[PDB]
Order: C-alpha cells, then structure tokens, then sequence
C-alpha cells in the first residue's frame, strides 16, 4: 500500500496518512545560512560502549540493524533533547546512482545516502508508546558520500547476502555502532517526523554537519538488496528515500558557529 514506485510513493502516501500533509514533516532541506546557532544547545553525548547488537532484518524498505533496548546500553542524550534516549535499530536510505539518496539536503545537495540512528524516550516505556509523543524520539542522521571505504560498515555490507529479501533476518551480534560515525558532533536539529508511514511527528531530528565516506563497492552492495520477498518478481531496494517537505513553522538550530 506504500512504498517507492510511482504508484506507491511518496507522493500517494497522504491518502492513507494525512498526517503526510502536516506541521512538522520529515525530512527538510537544511538551508546552512538560515540555520542559527543555538548557544542554549548542551553537549551532545552518545555513549554506545554497551550496545547489544541483535539481529539484521530486510523490512522490504530498507534493512535494519536491531539493538537490545530492555536496558540503557546505548543512549543519546544532550544537545536539544531533555532526558535519555534508548538505540532501537539504525538503518539507511539510498539512491539508484551517487547523486541522490539522502532524505535531508544541505543547501539542496543530496548525498548518496544517510543513516539513521534511532532512539526512543525512556519515560515511555516502549517504542510504540514513545512514536505518540512529540518528543517521543530521537533519530541521528549521518551523510554518506562516494569515496574512501568506512572499515566499521563492512560488517555490515557483508550479510547483505543472506538478507537480500523482505522478511530475511540474520543473526547480527557484536556490532559496534561508533564505527559509523564522523569525528565532529556538531549538529543541525530541529522538530519532525518519521520519513515512512505512519509519518508520525514524534521525532527530534540531529543531523551531523560532517559526512562519512564510503566506497563505491560498499555502496553497490546496498544496491544488490530487494523491496520484493523471495519468489516474487525482483525489484532493487534503491532510492528509498522521501523528498524535502515543507519547513512550515520551525527554525533549524545549529549546534555549531
Ligand atoms: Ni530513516
């Protein structure tokens, strides 16, 4: 009933999630100039030395790497959010070609791709209470561009194989999250929503000023994944990402002068 063909895509989702019209919609061209810097922002602190990676699941829109979140071991916190935040899963979004795939821009670029780092408010509870919340989550975004290849993605890039299919999972322990990330923190942040139905506008969104790099062959592999399940017709799990929707009423705020 969704996806990201033009029968399905992004411009058909309203039908069924109104809400996809709504005040506070993921994600938003970053215009760097009109950004402020927000000198009441706090650290941000994103401490993962006790993530318990679980398992990676195809999902049919993209695949995601899942996190033991029963206990605080790998949490957000700081910046513009009040409270801890609990690592469910990270996933991605990419493109059919390096030019496009990241859901954010910057100034209009797009990236080829971006992960997202997702975290839920622990005074709800659970995932599912914290997505009806306006601060119920909090997504780090990171770019990724065409070049030198990430060591700390390869991993990741590696089980692709045995998860080529909607619905395929894996077993997938032992994976440290830190060895995605850029050396800078600095941040944009600003108030908006999930970027797949049910759009829910829950979402603190932190997306990191610096891109990691990593190589073409990492990036083709994503490329090789499937939307369909096995035995179904093949179609390639690309260009998964919505466009910038409307700023609307908000001000992106810049961690950074
Ligand atoms: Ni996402």
């Amino acid at each position: 009933h969704w996806g990201y063909g033009k029968h399905n895509g992004p411009e058909h989702w309203h039908k069924d999630f109104p809400i996809a019209k709504g005040e506070r919609q993921s994600p938003v061209d970053i215009d760097t100039h009109t950004a402020k810097y927000d000198p009441s922002l706090k650290p941000l602190s994103v401490s993962y030395d006790q993530a318990t990676s679980l398992r990676i699941l195809n999902n049919g829109h993209a695949f995601n790497v899942e996190f033991d979140d029963s206990q605080d071991k790998a949490v957000l916190k700081g910046g513009p959010l009040d409270g801890t935040y609990r690592l469910i899963q990270f996933h991605f979004h990419w493109g059919s070609l390096d030019g496009q795939g990241s859901e954010h821009t910057v100034d209009k670029k797009k990236y080829a791709a971006e992960l997202h780092l997702v975290h839920w408010n622990t005074k709800y509870g659970d995932f599912g209470k914290a997505v009806q919340q306006p601060d119920g989550l909090a997504v780090l975004g990171i770019f990724l561009k065409v070049g030198s290849a990430k060591p700390g993605l390869q991993k990741v890039v590696d089980v692709l194989d045995s998860i080529k299919t909607k619905g395929k999972s894996a077993d997938f322990t032992n994976f440290d999250p830190r060895g995605l990330l850029p050396e800078s923190l600095d941040y944009w942040t600003y108030p908006g929503s999930l970027t797949t139905p049910p759009l829910l506008e829950c979402v603190t969104w932190i997306v990191l000023k610096e891109p990691i790099s990593v190589s073409s062959e990492q990036v083709l592999k994503f490329r090789k994944l499937n939307f369909n399940g096995e035995g179904e017709p093949e179609e390639l799990m690309v260009d998964n990402w919505r466009p910038a929707q409307p700023l609307k009423n908000r001000q992106i705020k810049a961690s950074f002068k």
